[PDB]
């Protein structure tokens, strides 16, 4: 679990979105595993606007933060789960690191702010759904 709170927006993994997220829907993309909903309280997370390929992510299955090198956002093949059939997920970044399904939502951050959230894993890899291209999250 985990979300990003910026301005009047809440960003979560689309497969973990609640009934309230869907009832206050702003934008969703199944191919990215992202959903954005509106909030009444004002969020104060900072979104990174950069091309960093190093950062730190929170891994709830280890109660630890790990420094990682990650790839640029891209179309990567993601095996079937109970939430999606096997498909290509877009805007995905991989790193060598630990990730279990319950780790989705953990934030990846660089010196400029929030880069994205955990979305995939397995085989000693961890995938992050990038949010750096969503410039409207700041306006
Ligand atoms: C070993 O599987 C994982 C490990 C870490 C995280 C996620 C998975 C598999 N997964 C990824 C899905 C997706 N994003 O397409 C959403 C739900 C899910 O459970
Ligand atoms: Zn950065």
């Amino acid at each position: 679990s985990g979300a990003i709170y910026v301005g009047n927006y809440r960003v979560v993994n689309r497969h973990l979105a609640t009934h309230n997220d869907w009832a206050n829907l702003v934008w969703e993309d199944s191919s990215r595993d992202l959903l954005v909903s509106s909030t009444t309280a004002q969020g104060c997370d900072t979104i990174a606007r950069c091309d960093c390929q190093t950062g730190v992510y929170y891994c709830s299955s280890r109660r630890k933060h790990y420094p990682v090198s990650f790839s640029k956002p891209s179309l990567i093949f993601v095996e079937a789960s109970e939430y999606y059939p096997a498909r290509y997920q877009s805007h995905l970044m991989l790193a060598v690191g630990h990730s279990e399904p319950g780790d989705c939502g953990g934030i990846l951050r660089c010196q400029h702010g929030v880069v994205g959230i955990v979305s995939t894993g397995g085989n000693g890899l961890v995938g992050f759904a990038d949010v750096r291209d969503l410039l409207w999250l700041d306006e």
